[PDB]
């Protein structure tokens, strides 16, 4: 079983698996039923923004996702990244759409790590950022459904021609380079996520949402993890 | 009066304003008087580094003290710094001598500032980083007896050519530019602090230390702020 | 009289001080009279982009200058600014109108600088980032017309509240803070500048243009610097 | 065969091959027979550093090479990249021994690759730091005889446990992750690469050196590629 922590923005209500009855945004430790929520106002059809950070100091894992001209969504929880995830770890974007369904669209994506040491006092660090991706993209992990290229953004659920989402699509993006994301020798260690996202549905009801993620570096996609399972977990627990 | 926010590395007990018995680490909010403090073994001629990161996501003022081999002191307060600065500050380092003296000695001194924001969607950022002052350092303001140039380092407080400290000695030395530290149309405002200092006293009693701060931008040595107020406060309410 | 090197976006031959008969990118060094142009198609009304880039490796100023979907205008000149700038310097953007007038506006604009040192090795840094202007920016200072605040976006030179451009217009926002250009104890010295602009003119005479300039920390607009001169130089020598 | 792109620090006069008598940084373009080098007085036992850089303005690859307290090696030479390399590469550092033979420890690694669009005037960045190196380094593929987390140094070539260096050693440490090096669409591609080294030989005759390289993302060890070849070429055409 993969080991994963999310940050989603949660499209969907899946109220019978502890889903709030409104789109939402939560923190996801090793479980799809976020630790903490907080309401969110999706816009359907405009370009959102989502902020992620931490740091070993604080201990606090925190997002912020905002649209222009609205007030931001933010949510916040305590968490030992170093008693959750290995050493070692991949970062990446994943989606899903079930019975209904939305475009799971990526126009940008940022990230930055970085180990501050005891052992020496210098610091060891990893920066990528992505405002266009190419029909070829050798610096990212495509899984499922996802594709690069299409008008420079990352499509992570399928999408036909004219350009309208399709139903039990599931897809994630990853980047190739493994992430040294905490380690003991270290005075500091802070990670810091941003990417740019349109959800657009022809539905009244969109589906399912959008996570950036971070999993042991040989994580895949689990069986049947469309829908409200976001590609991310295997099962509801 | 100036209006200050400070990270204090405080080697002299002041046990009559409120200061513990011990040398500790503090976060100082318009006073003297720190809102909160952890113990601080100082190492008497080492080179230590001092980390301060603040975010307007968890509003939480952290700092981190660390020598080479040695457990890290660290000290965090919940702050909204929105409600306690105005919009725009200097940033800084003071140091101070009493009847007990030391070397305030600054190796290098970094700083990151970003404010990404709403209705824009658009990010401002400052960073400058010092890894060696000159004699003539113009983006600096000194205030007192701070001199630049020497060994390529900062001397906050007054050193002999024989490398003796000398009491009843204060300076600071200021980015020259001012810093966009908060702004309400932002989603998320943060910054970041990191010096090196080495603190040598020829007596088993070093006095008094070192402050990171914040102020208005138009601040200066408040007068009698020698020793125990760190060149920082006009009184010790 | 104030020490001047020049990247101009000039929008208007003026042909009796050594202009083409085009629209040209010019590298000024000490004087209007660019020591090397190239063509450039600049749009009417349209965003463009400008990259200066310096290193003392090479010595060669270059700067580019690009419109979506267009072809770049590209510019270089071999130069030691060692022998030309003293050690000490400002960065700013300068523009001008005269008989003929055009919007100067930037939309976003970036710099960065850098020593990394022999006998010392330990690396300098400045960087500043401005995606938008606020109305009171404490960080530039405003010279003769320059305003900002309107759409966060700064104008160089003077503008109608119904849109239009005014001649015998001078304007100049320079970094508030004295930038280290280079060291004798460096081994690689470099800088980097990025601005974003929109050049609109109601007639088919678009004047004068805009410059990113590196000047001497007290510079000031020369007297009689409008139009043809671009807020930079006393005379045509 | 492999596409190969190098900056070499040659400890090791290889003259019936090229090399001029002496040590000597160069920069090879698909063949060991450096198309540019220049004199390097090699400090044995010393920690050195090197900076490369480039940029599609200039098309001008140069290497920087320095100690503390002693004059720089540069060397310099016009190349369009987008003439030789693959548009998507991996970065290295590669070293060798042969009959003769030299400890070649790398202290720290940092890289730094942009893309700036025409398509969209929008960037796509890479940047690495490792200040360490750990025992088990994911970010890193080693090939040949590299090591990684003794004392957190990369020893490129073989080293006994005592600490002597060992001759007919290859070794070669790559970022994990693909690079997009050039990109049509591009109005400007730059690349900035830093490590520093310690080179230190028993023998009064070192050999052979290091180089940062560029290669297609597949690119292994050519077979008989110690000594004079610095793990890097097949033969020395
Ligand atoms: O009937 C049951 N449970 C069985 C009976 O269990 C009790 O009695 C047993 C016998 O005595 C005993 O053994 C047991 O312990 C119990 O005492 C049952 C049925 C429904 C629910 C329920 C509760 C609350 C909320 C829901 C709910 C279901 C479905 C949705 C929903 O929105 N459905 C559409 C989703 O379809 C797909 O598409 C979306 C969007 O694309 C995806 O997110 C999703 O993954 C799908 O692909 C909402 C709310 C049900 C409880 C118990
Ligand atoms: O004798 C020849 N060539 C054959 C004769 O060729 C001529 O005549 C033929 C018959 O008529 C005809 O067919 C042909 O066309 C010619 O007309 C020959 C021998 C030597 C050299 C030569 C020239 C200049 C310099 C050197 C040279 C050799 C070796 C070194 C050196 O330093 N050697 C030690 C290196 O050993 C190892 O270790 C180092 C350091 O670790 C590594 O770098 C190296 O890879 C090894 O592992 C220096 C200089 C020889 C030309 C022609
Ligand atoms: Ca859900
Ligand atoms: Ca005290
Ligand atoms: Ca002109
Ligand atoms: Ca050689
Ligand atoms: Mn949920
Ligand atoms: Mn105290
Ligand atoms: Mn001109
Ligand atoms: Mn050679």
């Amino acid at each position: 079983a993969d080991t994963i922590v999310a940050v989603e923005l949660d499209t969907y209500p899946n109220t019978d698996i502890g889903d709030p009855s409104y789109p939402h945004i939560g923190i996801d430790i090793k479980s799809v039923r976020s630790k903490k929520t907080a309401k969110w106002n999706m816009q359907n059809g405009k370009v959102g923004t989502a902020h992620i950070i931490y740091n070993s100091v604080d201990k606090r894992l925190s997002a912020v996702v905002s649209y222009p001209n609205a007030d931001s969504a933010t949510v916040s929880y305590d968490v030992d990244l170093d008693n959750v995830l290995p050493e070692w770890v991949r970062v990446g974007l994943s989606a899903s759409t079930g019975l209904y369904k939305e475009t799971n669209t990526i126009l940008s994506w940022s990230f930055t790590s970085k180990l501050k040491s005891n052992s020496t006092h210098e610091t060891n660090a990893l920066h990528f950022m992505f405002n266009q991706f190419s029909k070829d993209q050798k610096d990212l992990i495509l899984q499922g459904d996802a594709t690069t290229g299409t008008d420079g953004n990352l499509e992570l659920t399928r999408v036909s021609s004219n350009g309208s989402p399709q139903g039990s699509s599931v897809g994630r993006a990853l980047f190739y380079a493994p992430v040294h994301i905490w380690e003991s020798s270290a005075v500091v260690a802070s990670f810091e996520a941003t990417f740019t996202f349109l959800i657009k549905s022809p539905d009244s009801h969109p589906a399912d949402g959008i996570a950036f993620f971070i999993s042991n570096i040989d994580s895949s996609i689990p069986s049947g993890s469309t829908g409200r399972l976001l590609g991310l977990f295997p099962d509801a627990n």
